[PDB]
Parts: structure tokens; sequence; C-alpha cells
């Protein structure tokens, strides 16, 4: 596996076949995956460089490990895109040999300038991933060169970690099977070899083929993209309160949730031993003082969630795993990083960013633990589904303006195609994905249409008011965020 981890560094070599007996869309496929592989190796803030080699008849080096610019994740996939398959139009053979030989000279290289001594050589563990149909009809066996590579980074027993060798034909194409399967490494219980029918099988694929389960510092809003992972690997941050409700883990110690959902309180946290989790006490609960539900009933407005946040100090420290990571929160310095965005960039920034279309795609998470989609929505497009509040007028028997009860305090989704939260997940994160790291942008709070009063019923379309669904913004809570966990998290 290419392992994911704070120590040492990582150097990815990424081989595109640019060979006769694969066209330009063959070609950009290629460049398609590894483009997606750059953006995912890039996205858990770890130490690593890309090299990026094209070849048929001979090899072509479009960035080497040697280049300070191959841990710049901007150059590397320029580097990439700059890529073109007509480079090879004067030999057109398919040198398997030689393209491994390519990153072995590089290896050499490095070896050379650092010193086969110091840590700054021998830390540094290494991924090849040839991208090819694996026709080879040229330049001899690549395990010539698979060798002396295994041998000049001294793989022994103790060493297997420091070297893997990927072979994945993707695409239309015919592939030789053997090749590949020939090409890639021989361990014990994984697959180095793949054929693969496009980029989105690729993007699972490579999901197996990280091992990032020494990766336990806090790094927020780090997750499985894969299918098959559990749907705590999915979602980590994801936590059930038993006061049923949900929330966050916003840090090892704290957990975001809603004020309504409240010494017999328990919170069971993801656990990678368990799909059943880990419990834990809590040390410490502190409550918007706002939140108050029946605030404006003698009114008219027989349920207000305004102020509906609350926060929950479990009483030891989480340990961070697959199974158990806090989520980005905005504002923040931790987020701001897992965006690439400029140092001194503020919170309006990070909403501008998150929150800039009319209709946003976000998720909330399952009472089962699946994760479901809703679109949100903004400016003139937030009123609209805001609107609908009008039609209930059980619970507002008394509402002149909808503001009395869907305040500038609430994110809006639940319309058309949205699925709609149930009681039990309350609290628990609205959130998105942005560069493969995931942001809390608000929590769930209420709405119109309970689909659960593992199975969901969906309104009937005569149904008055329609489904609609209400969420804290986080972006309108900062003032209250930052009051208790100033000290917590670093805030922009
Ligand atoms: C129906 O809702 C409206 C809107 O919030 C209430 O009237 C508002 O009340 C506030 C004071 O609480 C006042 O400053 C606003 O001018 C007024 N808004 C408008 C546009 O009318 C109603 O509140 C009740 O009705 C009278 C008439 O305003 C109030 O004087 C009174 O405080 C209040 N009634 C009581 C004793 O609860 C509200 N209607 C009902 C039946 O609650
Ligand atoms: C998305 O989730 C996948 C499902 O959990 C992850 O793949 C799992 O990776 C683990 C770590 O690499 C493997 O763990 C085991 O650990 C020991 C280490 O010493 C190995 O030797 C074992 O052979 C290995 N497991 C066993 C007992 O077979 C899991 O096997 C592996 N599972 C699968 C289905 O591939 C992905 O890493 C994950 N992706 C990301 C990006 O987080
Ligand atoms: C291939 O050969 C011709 C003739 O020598 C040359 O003009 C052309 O630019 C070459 N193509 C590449 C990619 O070098
Ligand atoms: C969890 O619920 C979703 C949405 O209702 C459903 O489609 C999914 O299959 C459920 N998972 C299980 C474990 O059946």
């Amino acid at each position: 596996k290419i392992q994911i981890q704070r120590s040492g560094h990582l150097n990815l070599y990424l081989l595109l076949d640019a060979s006769q007996s694969v066209s330009e869309n063959d070609f950009l496929i290629f460049k398609e995956s590894a483009s997606l592989m750059v953006d995912r190796i890039f996205s858990f803030e770890i130490n690593v460089s890309v090299a990026i080699i094209t070849f048929a008849s001979e090899p072509k080096v479009l960035m080497s490990v040697l280049n300070d610019n191959s841990r710049d994740m901007t150059e590397v996939i320029s580097s990439l895109e700059n890529a073109n398959y007509k480079d090879h139009e004067n030999g057109t053979g398919t040198n398997t040999y030689a393209a491994l030989n390519s990153v072995y000279l590089m290896m050499n290289n490095q070896m050379r300038l650092l010193g086969m001594e110091t840590m700054a050589w021998q830390e540094i563990r290494h991924a090849i991933i040839l991208l090819t149909d694996g026709k080879s009809n040229m330049g001899g066996s690549p395990k010539t060169a698979v060798d002396h590579i295994r041998e000049i980074l001294n793989i022994n027993q103790k060493r297997n970690d420091y070297l893997d060798i990927y072979a994945i034909g993707v695409g239309k194409l015919d592939v030789d099977w053997r090749e590949l399967n020939e090409l890639g490494s021989k361990k014990d219980g994984e697959r180095h070899a793949f054929i693969l029918q496009d980029t989105k099988a690729l993007h699972q694929v490579f999901e197996h083929m990280l091992d990032v389960s020494k990766l336990t510092d806090t790094i927020c809003g780090v997750g499985n993209m894969s299918a098959n992972a559990s749907d705590q690997e999915r979602t980590p941050w994801h936590v059930t309160i038993k006061p049923t409700c949900r929330g966050a883990l916003i840090s090892d110690q704290w957990v975001l949730t809603a004020a309504h959902c409240f010494s017999l309180w328990r919170v069971n946290v993801g656990d990678p031993k368990s799909q059943w989790g880990k419990e834990f006490l809590i040390e410490k609960a502190v409550i918007s003082p706002g939140f108050d539900v029946f605030a404006k009933k003698n009114q008219g407005i027989l349920e207000f969630y305004g102020d509906d946040i609350a926060l929950l100090k479990l009483a030891q420290k989480v340990k961070m795993s697959t199974h158990a990571r806090p989520i980005c929160l905005p504002c923040t310095m931790e987020a701001n990083l897992a965006l690439r965005r400029p140092q001194g960039s503020t919170c309006r920034d990070h909403e501008n960013e998150l929150l800039n279309k009319q209709s946003v795609p976000a998720h909330f998470v399952a009472l089962n633990g699946s994760k479901l989609n809703i679109n949100l929505k903004m400016g003139v497009e937030w009123t609209s589904c805001a609107e609908v509040v009008s039609q209930e007028k059980t619970m507002f028997p008394n509402l002149t303006d909808v503001r009395e009860v869907v305040t500038d305090q609430f994110l809006c989704s639940g319309t058309q195609e949205d699925e709609s939260p149930c009681k039990g997940e309350s609290g628990g994160a609205v959130f998105l994905e942005r560069r493969f790291r995931f942001f809390q942008v608000g929590l769930v709070s209420w709405g119109l249409y309970n689909p659960c009063l593992n199975s969901r019923k969906r309104a009937p379309r005569s149904k008055v008011p329609p489904p609609r669904d209400f969420h804290i913004n986080l972006f309108r809570m900062q003032p209250w965020l930052r009051q208790h966990l100033g000290d917590v998290l670093n805030f922009l």
C-alpha cells in the first residue's frame, strides 16, 4: 500500500504510457487518472513529492522528485496537464523497461544529492504507478529495472514498505493482464495490478491503495471516499448522542450539536474495533442560553429554534483514527489550509469559498449511518426555499413574516429531490466536501416533514406544507463559537 503518515517522505512516480497502442483519448484518461491521484495524495497534508514521466520508446521526465516544485501540487498538476502524447511521435514503441529505469536514475540521482547515509534519503518510501495497457514490445524485461530499484532502495523483509509498484490499465482499451500483474508488487493480502473502465473506478480503487491507518494526529475533515468503506470511515466526525440526537467531533474532546436535544448523557464516537463505536461521558455541556423552543409560543409560534447550538466536552480525549476524526470548521486556520486559501483570509472569505452558488450540494448523515444528499439554497433561492413555512399553520398559527421562524441563523434545504432529516438526525453535521476534505457549514436543527415518523417515507406531493429543512448556519454563530472554543480551535 501507499502509506499516509507523518513520519518520512513519500515519492510518488506517475508513469503514463504514450505508446502507439494508446490513442490521444486513452492518453487523456491516463492524465485524468494521474490528476485525481495527485489531488487525493495532496489532500492529507503529508510530505510527498510527485514525479511525472510519460513513456513510449523512451521516457520523458516532466517532473522530477529532485525538483522542489515536485512537493508543490500546482506545479505537479501543471507539469502533468502540459503532457502531450505527440511528444512521443518519433518513438511509439512501448518500452516499459526504460520507463522504470528512468525512475531508477532519478532515485540514483536523489540518493547521490542527499547521501545514502542520511535520513533524508532513507526515510523516503517510494510508490511507482504505471498507467498503461501493459503491452511492452521493446527494451527488454522490466524486471531488470525493478531489481535495480529494489537494490538501490535496499528493499529487504524489514523494508518491504519502502517500495510499491502499481500497474493500472484504465479505460476503454484492450489490456494484457499478465504484464500488469507481473509489473506490480507481490505483497501478501493486497493487489498491485488493476484493469478499470474509467477514472471513477480509479477513484474507488485508489482509496484502497492508500493506507491511512497510522494517520492519528488531529487533521480535520479527512474521510474515506470508498463506496465499500464503512459509514464511519466515510464520516468519522459523526457521533451519536443519548441524552437520540447526532453530533460532530470538532476536536479530540469537543463535540458540536443542537441545544434542543437536551450525568446520564452518553456520546458514541467511532472506533476501528467495532461498528458499535465507543462510549464516552460528558464532562461539561455548553448550551447556548439564547435557545428556548417555546419562546414565541404564547404569540403563535409554537416552536422556535433560534440559537439551537450546544457543545459537549467529552470526559476523555478521543484517539484519532480512521473511525474517529474531527470535521473541519470554517473560519479556522486548519480549514484555511485544507482549502488551500491565502493566509490572511477572513471568515467572510470562507463563506464565499464554501457557499458561493445559489444551490450548493451538501450532506447529512442518516440514523443508519448513510450519507444523504441535500442542496443548500442561497440568495434569492434561500427566500423561496424558506417561504413554504407560511403553509404550516398548526405550528405557526400566527406568523406575520417568514423571518419570525426562519431567521438569518438558518440554512435551508429539502426542496425537490433532497432528503430531509429525521428527528433523531438533529444536531448532526450539515457538511460539504471540497478538495477531498470535509467542512461543517451547519447542523440539523428542524424542518417541516419528518420521513422517519433504514426506512424513510417521501411526503405526498399534495402534503402541505412540503418537506423543508432548516439548519443552524455556523457562519452566523462565530461569536458564541469563538467564546467557547477560542483556546480549543485556531480561528482565523
Ligand atoms: C401576532 O404576531 C404579531 C407579530 O409579532 C404580534 O404583534 C406584534 O407584537 C409586538 C410586541 O410583542 C409589537 O411590537 C408589534 O408592533 C406587533 N406586530 C404587528 C405587525 O402587529 C401579535 O402580538 C399580540 O398582539 C398585540 C397587537 O400588536 C400586541 O400588543 C400584544 O403584545 C400581543 N398579544 C399578547 C397579549 O400576547 C401576535 N398576536 C397574538 C394573538 O399573539
Ligand atoms: C477506505 O477504507 C478501506 C476499508 O477499510 C481501507 O482499506 C483497508 O486498509 C487497511 C489498512 O491498510 C487494511 O488493514 C489491515 O492491516 C494490516 C497491517 O499490518 C495488514 O497486514 C492486514 O492484512 C490488513 N487487513 C487484513 C486483516 O486483511 C484493510 O485490509 C483494508 N481493507 C480493504 C477492503 O481494502 C482504505 O485504506 C480506506 N481508504 C482511505 C483513503 O482511508
Ligand atoms: C519528429 O521528427 C521530425 C523530423 O526530424 C521533427 O521535425 C519533429 O519535431 C519530431 N517530433 C518530436 C516530438 O520531436
Ligand atoms: C440506510 O438508509 C438509506 C436511506 O434510507 C438506505 O437507502 C440504505 O440502504 C440504508 N442502509 C441499510 C443498512 O440498509
